[PDB]
């Protein structure tokens, strides 16, 4: 089913490696996306915004990007959940990119 | 900046309508959004996305959608953080829906 995000934001910190847990490798990143509007009054808001790349492409992640780059990316909203270490039951939503565009 | 989601899926459960103690309407709803392709075995997935929306389009998905109900959203990915009754922080992901299409007759 139809399912698409498109953001363009900038990295809080640089990118990293990690597996899923198949042993699936990926590139991770997390996007501040400042808000178009404003809240109430005039004052600057983000949302922050997990990504996630697989394949090849995240290797050009890992190079391109660091922390603050602005980049843009599309594709689709997944959900999970896993236990943490202090077997607490956590929920995401994370976008896994189809691509990534590099903006500087 | 340019966030944008568009999804189409089904609503988990019946809409949690309500009208916070300030006026707002406000409806919630999990939309169950299948996975384009299958796992190994041929096997049905999807995403399970927490969508909110206000004021009107809130009475209007009160008024015309249920469980099972397939609908399509247009809206902004928004992320906030709370602590919960335990003192954990927990962190948030959900679709605020500029618009919801309602696509069963």
């Amino acid at each position: 089913m139809l399912n698409r995000v498109v953001l363009v934001g900038r990295l809080t910190k640089d990118p990293e490696y990690r597996t899923t847990p198949s042993g699936v490798s990926v590139a991770t990143f997390t996007l501040a996306v400042n808000r178009t509007f404003t809240n109430a009054q005039g004052e600057r808001e983000a949302d922050f915004i997990n990504c996630v790349v697989f394949r090849r492409q995240a290797d050009n992640v890992n190079n391109y990007l660091s922390k603050g780059s602005l980049a843009g990316v599309d594709g689709r909203l997944q959900s999970r959940n896993y236990e943490n270490q202090e077997g607490r039951r956590v929920f995401v939503t994370e976008v896994v990119c189809d691509s990534v565009q590099f903006l500087e």
